[PDB]
């Protein structure tokens, strides 16, 4: 079966689309190569549309089955329950995608009637209707990256905003609190930052002679089968849920999930998808499990002894007890063949690794630096480029999310985020007095409405206290940055040094919550260091392309 059929109509943008960088007073200050940061646009989305769409043969063994019925045992103590239309409509970001029928995120978020009417009909539609498909819209989506030595743009697909609403009263709480039962330690989102690394660390130690690999598919969401979608419904059928939510869930699977028609933005028929839609409430869910199921078969079938897997949507890294490196390397292969047979190949064949720090996934790898007291710290960094260049799209142009907020939050403990995207942009906030002015960025996929001056309470709590004191980073990590500075015309980091000195003076001139940030946030850029003492439901569950949102 084709993961896609193709009428032949094109996919067509909804907005106005910016390929090149926009430049303004700011921009120089961070990066200098303007030419090598791009936008990707709807122009390229034949090009995507090539990548894909390919068939998918499928081949099932008793590992996998045997694998499906314990993560059913697990599943079937799951008691979930159904979310009324109220709370369904505050889990709605303001910025979604208005509805076709005549109302907005914002009307959905005030529960105005119009919007709660329609709700309720295509509810009752869900309830009563389980077999015609649910139309959604395909588009381009706009990201920005450095070149390397073009990337078309992805495809979201995504139901009308009432579906989604109902997609949240059906599933919300079964993607919230399944995943973690029938996976347990090894499903990702349950942790920060902080408890990832701690807990990849304590795996590693607790082989005695330790192996790992990172696996990535090749365009998961297309490798998902019809089979892979009804396998993840029996699955939630397990659960103890409400009458209304089982039939709901049924009817999503059957009229959405499983398949349905594809409509450009101008409102024509672009063709027919039957793989895994990127934009649906059971995304991430759907694909951690289905990821989770088809790797722990795989690992029964090369006989890799002793697997701690962790698995977050498509990501995967499998840490296990060595059998000798060349008996590890022929068992790389035959996972990789069963795999290929759960219709799952790799991008790039998977590599054994005999040091954690050679292990990339997601594109990060952990690494290793000093706290004030001097101990070894673990933490989590990646390669700084695509950071960067969208940090310099967003100097120049408001977007709906922050990425550099994000990235701050997520990556604060990296040399790159301290020294660049911190000092970079609070100079910008103190310059709009914008401090206090909360702005949306996504984490693990959820949206997040966040306030710049919470950064050092949010920042403590994901990484603990030494994220404000790291320093001798290893000389591998100084170099990538570096490097990388050098190829994007970024200025070096002893000029941000500099910078982060007048930014820190500024922040504490203000007194404060602002003093406090100019403390914690910026206590690298002195030599006289101030004692940092403490400071007076974020990681439940992924849900990439589920339009999630969450404030305060
Ligand atoms: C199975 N792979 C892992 O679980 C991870 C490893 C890993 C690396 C090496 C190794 F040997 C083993 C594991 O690193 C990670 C770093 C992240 N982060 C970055 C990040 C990546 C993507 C998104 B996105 O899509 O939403 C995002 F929001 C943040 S973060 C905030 O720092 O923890 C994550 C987050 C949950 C997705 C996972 C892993
Ligand atoms: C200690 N206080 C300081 O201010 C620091 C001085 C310094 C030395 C002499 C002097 F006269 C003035 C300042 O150098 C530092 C180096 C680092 N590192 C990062 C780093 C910063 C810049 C460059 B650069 O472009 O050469 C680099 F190569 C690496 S590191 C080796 O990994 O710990 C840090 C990290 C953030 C905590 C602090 C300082």
């Amino acid at each position: 079966s084709m993961s896609y059929t193709w009428t032949g109509a094109l996919i067509t943008p909804c907005a106005a689309e910016e390929s090149k960088l926009p430049i303004n007073a700011l921009s120089n200050s961070l990066l200098r190569h303007h030419n090598m940061v791009y936008a990707t646009t709807s122009r390229s989305a034949g090009q995507r549309q090539k990548k894909v769409t390919f068939d998918r043969l499928q081949v099932l063994d008793d590992h996998y089955r045997d694998v499906l019925k314990e993560m059913k045992a697990k599943a079937s103590t799951v008691k979930a329950k159904l979310l009324s239309v109220e709370e369904a409509c505050k889990l709605t970001p303001p910025h979604s995608a208005k509805s076709k029928y005549g109302y907005g995120a914002k009307d959905v978020r005030n529960l105005s009637s119009r919007a709660v009417n329609h709700i309720h009909s295509v509810w009752k539609d869900l309830l009563e209707d389980t077999v015609t498909p649910i139309d959604t819209t395909i588009m381009a989506k706009n990201e920005v990256f450095c070149v390397q030595p073009r990337k078309p743009a992805r495809l979201i697909v995504f139901p009308d905003l009432g579906v989604r609403v109902c997609e949240k009263m059906a599933l919300y709480d079964v993607v919230s609190t399944l995943p973690q039962v029938v996976m347990g330690s090894s499903y990702g989102f349950q942790y920060s930052p902080g408890q990832r690394v701690e807990f990849l660390v304590n795996t590693w130690k607790s082989k005695k002679n330790p192996m790992g690999f990172s696996y990535d598919t090749r365009c998961f969401d297309s490798t998902v089968t019809e089979n892979d979608i009804r396998v993840e419904e029996s699955i939630y059928q397990c659960c103890d849920l409400a009458p209304e939510a089982r039939q709901a869930i049924k009817s999503l699977t059957e009229r959405l999930y499983i398949g349905g028609p594809l409509t450009n933005s101008k409102g024509q028929n672009c063709g027919y998808r039957r793989c895994r839609a990127s934009g649906v409430l059971t995304t991430s869910c759907g694909n951690t499990l289905t990821c989770y199921l088809k790797a722990s078969a795989a690992c029964r079938a090369a006989k890799l002894q002793d697997c701690t897997m962790l698995v977050n949507g498509d990501d995967l890294v499998v840490i296990c007890e060595s059998a000798g490196t060349q008996e590890d390397a022929a068992s790389l292969r035959v996972f990789t063949e069963a795999m290929t047979r759960y219709s799952a190949p790799p991008g790039d064949p998977p590599q054994p690794e005999y040091d954690l720090e050679l292990i990339t996934s997601c594109s990060s790898n952990v690494s290793v630096a000093h706290d004030a007291s001097g101990k070894r710290v673990y933490y989590l960094t990646r390669d700084p480029t695509t950071p960067l260049a969208r940090a310099a799209w967003e100097t120049a142009r408001h977007t709906p999310v922050n990425s550099w907020l994000g990235n701050i939050i997520m990556y604060a403990p990296t040399l790159w985020a301290r020294m660049i995207l911190m000092t970079h942009f609070f100079s910008i906030l103190l310059a709009q007095e914008q401090l206090e002015k909360a702005l949306d960025c996504q984490i693990y996929g959820a949206c997040y409405s966040i306030e710049p001056l919470d950064l050092p309470q949010i920042i403590e709590r994901l990484h603990g206290l030494s994220a404000f004191s790291l320093h001798s980073y290893s000389p591998g990590e100084i170099n990538r940055v570096a490097s990388c500075l050098r190829k994007l015309g970024v200025p070096p980091l002893r000029v941000w040094r500099h910078r982060a000195r007048s930014v820190r003076a500024r922040l504490l001139s203000q007194g404060g919550r602002a003093a406090t940030c100019g403390k914690y946030l910026f206590n690298w850029a002195v030599k006289t260091k101030l004692k940092l003492t403490p400071i007076p439901g974020w990681f439940v569950a992924g849900y990439s392309g589920g339009d999630i949102y969450h404030s305060l």
